[PDB]
Order: structure tokens, then sequence, then C-alpha cells
């Protein structure tokens, strides 16, 4: 039962990383070092794509097995992307799920009558309340 | 309770596009994938930078203005469980094991802006064998 957000929690504890438990503003040094690990990972993901492609486009057949650093470097990426908001203070669940309510009613249409957007600056607003 | 994961799932069922067990995928499917993570990807990087500049001006931001950058954080979760998903990999499942040896970590040295690096004896996850379970079961 523990999510893929609240194991980034139990991360950064271990690490002794900032985990703060409710939004918080933070500082340049934090969202900089945010933003190479997003790079670092996600250049990561793109290398494995590439060469996946260059071995199908040279007749290869791919196994399951063959997919198997792409996936992990697919994980290694939700695992700093979960891992900037948890830095954040920002429930990645609660953001997630707001999101995922706009999207899934998108497809209910396009968009179906009524429809609202994700609001993602309620959801901020809501968690600076819990507890 | 669903998972972020299983929602993916729920979502391209609504929309009729996936695999219940890890399948190679045509070449279009991967370059279309790889253009969703690009395009999430750098709306965060632009807004990272953003907020970066409002900081060097000497602003003080504030709770709330960290919503777009929220926002765009899952939109990127969005698009890579969904990468993840139409190749019929159970998200959960690599990430447990991925997971496991981050917890590992531990004991390394950090890097100077801050990164985990890994200890001596250190060793990765196995999701190849994660992807073999996912396989036959
Ligand atoms: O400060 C850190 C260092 C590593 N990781 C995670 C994300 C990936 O799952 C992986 C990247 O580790 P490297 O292989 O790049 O060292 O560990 C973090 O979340 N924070
Ligand atoms: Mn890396
Ligand atoms: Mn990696
Ligand atoms: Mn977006």
């Amino acid at each position: 039962p523990p999510t893929n957000a609240e194991r980034l929690h139990e991360f950064h504890r271990a690490i002794g990383a900032a985990t703060p438990e409710r939004p918080t503003p933070p500082p340049p040094e934090l969202l900089r070092l945010r933003q190479t690990l997003l790079d670092e990972e996600s250049a990561e993901v793109r290398a494995e794509i590439d060469h996946l492609l260059a071995r199908q486009a040279a007749g290869e057949a791919l196994s399951a097995g063959d997919l198997a650093p792409l996936a992990h470097e697919l994980a290694d990426l939700l695992y700093v992307t979960y891992g900037a908001l948890d830095q954040l203070g920002i429930d990645a669940d609660a953001v997630f799920a707001e999101v995922h309510r706009a999207n899934l009613s998108k497809a209910s249409g396009l968009k179906p009558e009524g429809w609202r957007p994700a609001d993602v600056r309620g959801v901020i607003e809501r968690l600076q309340h819990a507890p």
C-alpha cells in the first residue's frame, strides 16, 4: 500500500534530503538540483529509446527482455519527478489525482460539457491546511 | 485504492488506446512516446528556469507560486507512466525494484549540488528480473 510518492519521502528521509510536510518555496539550490536530475534521467530515457529504434531499423526482433534498460530509465525519470514534488513539500498523489480527473473527464467528451481543467493551484492551497 | 500507474491504464481504456504484459512496440509508438516526454520535460524545464530567474531578481517565492511547476511535474508523470503502460510494463513493479536499490545508497557520498551518489559495493536494481517476472507469471 505505499505509493511511489510515499516511497520518495522514505528515500529523502533516509539520505537526509529536505522533504517538507506541506508546500514550501525552495532555495535556488534545490531548484537547480531538481533541474539537473530531470535533464540527466530524461537524456538516459532518450538514449535507450534511440538504441531500440536503431536495433529495429536493422531488423532485430526485440524481446520483452530487450525493454529492461528503457523500463529502468523510465522508472528513474518517475523517481526524480516525484522527487522534485516531494522536496517542494507537495503531495504528488494529490496533484496527480487532479490532473487525472481532468484528463479522464475530457476523454468522456473532445470536451464534455461542464468540464473543468486541472486546478492545481487549488490543490496546493488545500495542501497548506493538511493535518 | 488505485495507484497512479493504474490510473494511466484507466485513461488508456477510456480513449480506446494497451497490453497486459511487456510487449515490444512498433517504432512509431516509441517515437510518439519520446515526443510526449520531450514536450512535458521542456515545459518543466522552462518553468524551473522561470522560478530561478524570479529569485535572481530578489523575489521571495510563495507556495502558491509553485502551482504551475507542480502541474507540469504531474503532466510529466502522466506521460512517463503512459509510456510504461503502452509497453505493457507494470510501472509499480519496476519502481519498487528501483526504490529498493535507491534506499541502499544511503551510506554513499554526496555530490556538491546535492545528488546522492553510490557507496562502495553498491549493486543496481535488477529490472531485467522484473520484466521476466511480468512476462511469465
Ligand atoms: O540525489 C539523488 C540521487 C539519485 N536519485 C535517484 C533517481 C534514480 O532512480 C537514480 C539516479 O541514480 P544515478 O544512476 O543517476 O546515480 O537514483 C535521486 O532520486 N536523488
Ligand atoms: Mn543517472
Ligand atoms: Mn538512470
Ligand atoms: Mn504540460
